[PDB]
């Protein structure tokens, strides 16, 4: 077999008390009213979740597998990883990352603290001797918020994450931060997706498409694709790892990590019972975001030799992969696709949705977002990144009415901060919040391509210029398309109307002005689209000042990385 998981009977367990509904209060209500939509993922739905992860895998590899490897591996072979001290390591730890068993959390972490570091040691020392045995994991189900979808069903099960004790992901950065930072990129060159800026990004799509003499591409969703890994997929990723330069007891302790964690291991649940076993990739460890790229990237490569797709580029970020190539004609790239899936199928990833051939850029979905067109002050064309704004408006107003440890709606406005919904609803919302309770000055969590970063509001402006360009504050005449899905959204969620929005924003512009200094540039750039007469916006001075540098270098999600 190689299932992915077997399970003992003992049930996936929270350790405290789990909000499931969205409160009713005047903040969040005066951002969305139809409150009985937005719910959150909890324990009580595990069960289901296991029943979909669970699963035989089959696989049959082959010649295209076995020559992109070896190709892979020879660029692999032209890195040179370090190891990183302790401190390095451990600066690195979020300070709201799970506490150890073993009597110190995260803040001791942070903190150098003689407890927690040796503690590390031992493990450590531990990775080195011992070669084999398997090491504990604890197994939790997510709380996330979503809209309720009543079309496609009605709710979404948690999905479980999978993670090892906090002085073990302290040792994995040790080993394998600077190769899960470096390698990808040296081996996957301009397919590698964490590497690129929002504009970088959108850039490299538009210009991809408009290099094929007549572009086809898709996205390829594989079906559960963490349960799709399996032991040989995690042997593969880690030759691939052998291949870099390293220290003899970084290559130790990666060859330890693999057997005894990567490739599987036990699965504990809150209370301490033993849950079952895992087979395939954890969530929760610092190798999935760059292990499920590389698998991802080798699987596809070799699938599209099978298919014999014509001049294919490839972006890959994790499990999202999206293929724009030469069409062919439309039957024979209908054929062609198919043949792609087999391929990927026998190499065990077979898809949710059947992919299908588009012929329209602003078409393809790839994580989560979609390319459109809006103009700039002077009329000039301006291609950016947008998605349905369902899930970033209820967890808006989740967060507005709970306090979370991360922001996702800072996320989503440095990310998406040249969409319509994000200037309109999320900075008016959110900046009328801050200043009413002035803390625009007060730094707050957000992810940013799965790493932890703290920002400050204020800094908003030279942040987005950075990412987006100065075009990012003057875009008008966006497509109806993308109107008119934001307008549906917000009568299916009972969010105000955009009318109603840009009053709004023009008293928060007007209080934000009042203050003067970095609020009264976050007021000048980000409302700009508020008022008619409008200002003249140069480049601010602070932006080339910013220092960016690790972030856009590498995916992180689920590999506990804080960046100070
Ligand atoms: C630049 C663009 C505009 C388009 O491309 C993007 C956009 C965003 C991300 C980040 C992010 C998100 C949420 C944000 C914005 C709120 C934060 S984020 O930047 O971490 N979502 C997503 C998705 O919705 C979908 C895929 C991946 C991620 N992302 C992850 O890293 C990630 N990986 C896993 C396993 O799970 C998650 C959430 C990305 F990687 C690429
Ligand atoms: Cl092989």
């Amino acid at each position: 077999s190689s299932m992915s998981y077997t399970w003992t009977g003992a049930l996936i367990t929270p350790c405290a008390a789990e909000e499931s509904k969205l409160p009713i209060n005047p903040l969040s209500n005066s951002l969305l009213r139809h409150h009985n939509m937005v719910y959150a993922t909890t324990s009580r739905s595990a069960s289901l979740r296991q029943k979909k992860v669970t699963f035989d895998r089959l696989q049959v590899l082959d010649d295209h597998y076995r020559d992109v490897l070896k190709e892979m591996k020879a660029k692999a072979s032209t890195v040179k990883a370090k190891l990183l001290s302790i401190e390095e390591a451990c600066k690195l730890t979020p300070p709201h990352s799970a506490k150890s068993k073993f009597g110190y959390g995260a803040k001791d972490v942070r903190n150098l603290s003689s407890r927690a570091v040796n503690h590390i040691r031992s493990v450590w020392e531990d990775l080195l001797e011992d070669t084999e045995t398997p090491i504990d994991t604890t197994i939790m189900a997510k709380s996330e918020v979503f809209c309720v979808q009543p079309e496609k069903g009605g709710r979404k099960p948690a999905r479980l994450i999978v993670f090892p004790d906090l002085g073990v992901r302290v040792c994995e950065k040790m080993a394998l931060y600077d190769v899960v930072s470096t390698l990808p990129q040296a081996v996957m060159g301009s397919s590698y997706g964490f590497q690129y800026s929002p504009k970088q990004r959108v850039e490299f799509l538009v210009n991809t498409w408009k290099s094929k003499k007549c572009p086809m591409g898709f996205s390829y969703d594989t079906r559960c694709f963490d349960s799709t890994v399996t032991e040989s997929d995690i042997r593969v990723e880690e030759s691939i790892y052998q291949c870099c330069d390293l220290a003899p007891e970084a290559r130790q302790a990666i060859r330890s990590l693999t057997e005894r964690l990567y490739i599987g291991g036990p699965l504990t649940n809150s209370k301490g019972q033993n849950c079952g076993y895992r087979r395939c990739r954890a969530s929760g460890v610092l190798t999935t975001s760059c292990g499920n790229t590389l698998t991802c990237y080798l699987k596809a490569t070799a699938a599209c030799r099978a298919a014999k797709l014509q001049d294919c580029t490839m972006l890959v970020n994790g499990d999202d992969l999206v293929v724009i190539c030469e069409s062919a004609g439309t039957q024979e790239d209908a054929a062609a696709l198919r043949a792609f899936t087999e391929a990927m199928t026998r190499y065990s990833a077979p898809p949710g949705d059947p992919p299908q051939p588009e012929y329209d850029l602003e078409l393809i979905t790839s994580c989560s977002s979609n390319v459109s067109v809006a103009h700039d002050a002077s009329g000039k064309r301006v291609y950016y990144l947008t998605r349905d704004p369902t899930t970033p408006l209820a967890r808006a107003a989740w967060e507005t009415a709970r306090h979370t440890p991360i922001n996702s709606w800072l996320g989503n406005i440095i990310m998406y901060a040249p969409t319509l919904w994000a200037r309109m609803i999320l900075m008016t919302h959110f900046f009328s919040i801050l200043l009413a309770q002035e803390q625009l000055e007060k730094a707050l969590d957000c992810q940013i391509y799965g790493a932890c970063y703290s920002i400050e509001p204020l800094d908003l402006p030279q942040i987005i210029e950075r990412l987006h360009g100065l075009s990012a504050f003057t875009l008008h005449s966006y497509s109806p398309g993308e109107i008119n899905r934001v307008a549906s959204c917000l009568r299916k969620l009972g969010v105000p109307p955009l009318r109603t929005w840009r009053h709004r924003a023009r008293s928060v512009r007007a209080k934000l002005l009042s203050q003067g200094g970095r609020a009264a540039t976050c007021g000048r750039y980000l409302f700009n689209w508020a008022v008619r007469t409008k200002l003249k916006l140069t480049p601010i001075p602070a932006a080339s000042q910013l220092d960016l540098s690790g972030w856009f270098v590498a995916g992180y999600s689920g590999g506990d990385i804080y960046h100070s």
